[PDB]
């Protein structure tokens, strides 16, 4: 039994000022970086404890002894996302019921009716870049964002943002970036019920009604046209859970798609603009990747199967997840009083914070060359300890969208690849913005065209 090792307190806020920065999740690495591979964490009425090794990790993956925990994160979002999958607990019926329904909507086989929709909005961002003039630049991540959020509007409810026709995002998206902002700077507050937080309470208030009253006419637009467009929301409209035999209510339904906005906007983007990052810093990798793109994406419009034969490129998007998991946590609680790793005894309902960034970085798994950018660690799975990479999180509150946006970042990569030179003008230097993800803050790049048709 050892005793776990605290980063430096505040008095009575303990360590709740640690937060008190722009950038939490990267000053919670640098503390998992002198602490090691566990830290308690206090904050008035809270404790929770960071792993960031692969040894306690695969632990905490462990189903049988760990449920998923909503963090305060996830505690301030559920007030938008109500009890869709992201931010309902396991044992809400509606967990199992929105899991049991939307499963089959979110498959591999369900992405071959996605594709065409994919490519619609991926051959936009194309024609974008070709139509820039030579004294022009790429703004990366603002131009990923445009992208993930039209395909998951496209794919969730056949709906346009039309977001490359736009500086000005639409209301929706104001409102949803500014209470996920609201969400996420809450956490810090060592004074939440101060007054001067009255102005940020009643446009917090403001938006959720905003997107409660935009996502509940989409839907019943919908069910009043009685269109069968083959998209998540008619899934949802239409689909029985085999369990129950009952079918979402119209409220489940506006949380699950408010979810799904979130996760367009700010995971895959990420993840994208995190790949073009390591590939214009590492310009072997760059040509290696470039190469596939050419030799696979043979026809002006790739197909599904071409997008699954892009194999060093979804080896290229695991190592930008290994570097930058662009939702870098989860939290779990202790179903049952245990012990940790032989060492740290918990009780019923402690919480465990997992640091994916820094389990990413175990130099015991990935060896002394860990913050290199090596796509071929990826080459055989079955060489990777179990639980050493978690980008989409553990087991049954597991990603769902994750065949989603890794076709999606498969599809787009390729044709990026297939497309364009690239060349980092500015010799960029990695600013990492923390929303509710991560991703480059001011990245740029300059695309020239290999001149190939569409
Ligand atoms: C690279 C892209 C993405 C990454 C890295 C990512 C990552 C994650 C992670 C780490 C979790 C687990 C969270 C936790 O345990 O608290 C999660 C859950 C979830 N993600 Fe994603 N995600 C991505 C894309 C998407 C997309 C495109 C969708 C839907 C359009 C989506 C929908 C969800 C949902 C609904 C959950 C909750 C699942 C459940 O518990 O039933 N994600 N995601
Ligand atoms: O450690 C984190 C990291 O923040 C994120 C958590 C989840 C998250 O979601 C996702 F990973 F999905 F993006 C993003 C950021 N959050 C903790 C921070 C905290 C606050 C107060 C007391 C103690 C600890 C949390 O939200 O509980």
């Amino acid at each position: 039994i050892k005793e776990m090792p605290q980063p430096k307190t505040f008095g009575e806020l303990k360590n709740l000022p640690l937060l008190n920065t722009d950038k939490p999740v990267q000053a919670l690495m640098k503390i998992a970086d002198e602490l090691g591979e566990i830290f308690k964490f206090e904050a008035p009425g809270r404790v929770t404890r960071y792993l960031s090794s692969q040894r306690l990790i695969k632990e905490a993956c462990d189903e049988s002894r760990f449920d998923k925990n909503l963090s305060q994160a996830l505690k301030f979002v559920r007030d938008f996302a109500g009890d869709g999958l992201f931010t309902s607990w396991t044992h809400e019926k509606n967990w199992k019921k929105a899991h049991n329904i939307l499963l089959p909507s979110f498959s591999q086989q369900a992405m071959k009716g996605y594709h065409a929709m994919m490519v619609d909005i991926a051959v936009q961002l194309v024609q974008k870049w070709e139509r820039l003039n030579a004294d022009e630049h790429i703004e990366v991540p603002e131009d990923m964002t445009r992208l993930t959020l039209d395909t998951i509007g496209l794919c969730g409810f056949n709906y346009r943002f039309n977001s490359f026709y736009r500086d000005q995002p639409h209301p929706f998206i104001t409102s949803m970036v500014r209470a996920l902002d609201e969400a996420m700077n809450k956490l810090q507050r060592a004074n939440p019920d101060d007054p001067a937080y009255d102005e940020n309470k009643r446009q917090f208030q403001e938006d959720i009604k905003v997107m409660n009253d935009l996502v509940d006419k989409i839907i019943a637009d919908r069910k009043a046209s009685g269109e069968q467009s083959d998209d998540l929301l008619t899934h949802m409209l239409n689909g029985k859970d085999p369990e129950t035999g009952e079918p979402l209510d119209d409220e489940n339904i506006r949380y699950q798609i408010i979810t799904f906005l979130i996760a367009g906007h700010e995971t895959t983007s990420g993840l994208l603009s995190f790949a073009l990052y390591f590939l214009v810093k590492n310009p072997h990798v760059l040509q290696k990747a470039a190469e596939e793109a050419a030799r696979v994406l043979v026809d002006p419009v790739p197909s599904y199967k071409q997008v699954k034969q892009l194999k060093y490129v979804g080896m290229v998007l695991n190592e930008a997840l290994r570097l930058w998991p662009t939702a870098p946590a989860f939290s779990l609680y202790a179903k049952e009083d245990t012990v940790l790793g032989g060492e740290y005894p918990l009780e019923k309902g402690d919480e465990l914070m997992v640091l994916i960034p820094q389990l990413h970085r175990d130099k015991t798994i990935w060896g002394d060359d860990v913050e290199e950018f090596r796509p071929e660690r990826f080459e055989n799975p079955s060489a990777i300890p179990q639980h050493a990479f978690k980008p989409f999180g553990n087991g049954q509150r597991a990603c769902i969208g994750q065949q989603f946006a890794l076709h999606e970042a498969t599809l787009v990569l390729g044709m990026m690849l297939k497309h364009f030179d690239f060349e980092d003008h500015t010799n960029y230097e990695l600013d990492i913005k923390e929303t509710l993800t991560l991703k480059p803050e001011g990245f740029v790049v300059k695309a020239k065209s290999k001149k190939i048709p569409l």
